[PDB]
């Protein structure tokens, strides 16, 4: 197939007690499996939709594509954006340090910033941190659903989902623990990886 | 200022019969710089957000960015994406075409596509090519507004602004037709540069 | 068919010089046609499904439904709150003059919250003046497209088309003109017939 | 104040098995009562909008008062919708019974365009059954969110929450066990007085 769904870097429960192994199973081998077999059914149709030159479904199609693509997107670079508390630094450093201080002041006002963006979200959304290369800069965006609410070349440096099937389990409708809970479990590492990638345009 | 409005490559009326001075002036001068401002203004609004550490309006804010920095986005690209007829091949050649025939089958085929995505919006929009650099291929992607209906890390190719102020004043109602005369001033040297610097990931 | 494309209660010329007979021509025999036979396509689509049990496209046709079916009472509920200037009173009375006092405090504060969720909209909209069931008020919502932001059970009582294609081949980008001589045709005796009937839940 | 937080018609674990008591408070209690909050929050920041002349906030205001009122009105029919099981009829009768077979075919036909609509939805979201006063019919719409994919005018006569917070703590990601035991509850007696009083015009 195009699409694959990518394992998990590590255990089920080591994101525990900030986020439980229930939800973590329920969410890669669920959620995002039928975000990976949507796109690449997305992409199945619109070829058969060119060969037999129809393309009465092509509004259905491409968002079909663009919900579960964006699905698959998100959910994979989330997955890497975290790791076991100890495993990784608990504070941004070297190159992007310095970039979140120029972009946003400090480190505490990019989180307060974050915070407050994942916390707002009416409906299904993400917080996420990312590379604008037109202003080239890191900016917070504030997706709707998954696919909703960014601009096009937009490169995720740093998601946070908050769709209630992420935290509901553990942390029930207090969604402001949750944000607490995951900001111990972030993996600078990677998120650093992804900003000497990304700031190539 | 973070974001500046560029500059036409060519004459307001250098798109002529296809696409009319009268709207190549307005879209730009007006419309255009409107989306660069709005950026701008965003920008200045978050940052006065986390110096007074008042984030009420961050609601607000990220659709303001989101919006007018994707209608920045979107604009730019248009631009370079055209050329007056006679300046660049009416068809893809070398790697592009190649990559075209792989995705689509063909161009006529990528053609056929593009159009049924661009004429089938319900609501303001536009039709895109993309390089989905997940799936390493060109997907066509039907945007809503400016910012909707998109996966993260998407890279613009070629893109038609399916707004009404895009082509109302010259072809009315008839969507069809702007769509068809929009292919002759299509710039493949602009799109294959694109698709060249998308590649190296 | 179950619906129908009402005819305008006024000759196309009988807004000016406020609003061109061009416009209203071109709006009401293709735009609003369009909307009316796109929501019957979507009924005898869902048809079709229910005879076969395919609910394989439900997605698609109900957006299909939604947007063709607001497009078609957003219309017919716009054409009927207007009229020639001097045929209808030029500010709202009795009941009605009463209760936008009682719930804006006067007709002045109506009319400029109604001005700037008009010229402020991001994308293609409405400006609309709705009767609440719920909470027994006259309530200002600004619709995104035809068929989001607004509570079931709204019932529209006067309501303004900021699509561009209602006002560009007149006013161009300059929204806030269109504005200002729309509200020379507001025909305040349709907006009172709809509250007097609208204020029974 | 304008909105209230009703009071659940039965008690809180009235609906077991087939939704916990657990589902029922939160979903009353917290998230219900937020809506309320919201919407009256709206209508507060509006009021002082209008005497400050100041209507700089609208875009996010509209949107404020629309997701929360309209999460106010669909929770507030929900709860109606539903009563335990051996109180009212397990299927339509009378009026309603013989709307169901014209508008749909069969009261089977309508379960299963209604249950597509449900599980189908790519977001949050609701499956409503309304009546459209215009086509003087009865339509399944499919909501996103609380407030978007709707003609103004409709009216709700059956809706079902869709949203994860609605089911994900007893049904997890298994929506079509959800919908399938919602059905045992629905409190046909309502849906038949509100057909009753919309019919109304
Ligand atoms: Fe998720
Ligand atoms: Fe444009
Ligand atoms: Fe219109
Ligand atoms: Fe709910």
């Amino acid at each position: 197939a195009v699409y694959t769904l990518p394992e998990l870097p590590y255990d089920y429960s080591a994101l525990e007690p900030y986020i439980s192994g229930e939800i973590m199973e329920l969410h890669h081998d669920k959620h995002h499996k039928a975000y990976v077999d949507g796109a690449n059914t997305a992409l199945d149709k619109l070829a058969e939709a060119r060969d037999k030159a129809d393309f009465g479904a092509i509004n259905k199609l491409e968002k079909d594509l663009a919900f579960n693509l964006a699905g698959h997107v998100n959910h994979s670079v989330f997955w890497k954006n975290m790791a076991p508390k100890g495993s990784a630094p608990e504070r941004p450093t070297d190159e992007l340090g310095a970039a979140i201080d120029e972009f946003f002041g400090s480190f505490d006002n990019m989180k307060a910033q974050f915070t407050a963006a994942a916390t707002g979200i009416q409906g299904s959304g993400w917080a996420s941190l990312v590379w604008d290369p037109l202003g080239k800069r890191i900016n917070t965006l504030q997706f709707y659903d998954h696919q909703n609410n960014l601009p096009a070349g937009s490169i995720p440096l740093l998601q946070l989902d908050m769709w209630e099937h992420a935290f509901y389990l553990q942390y029930k409708n207090v969604k402001g623990d949750y944000v607490k809970s995951w900001w111990n479990v972030v993996n600078w590492d990677d998120v650093a990886l992804r900003f000497s990638e990304a700031r190539v345009a």
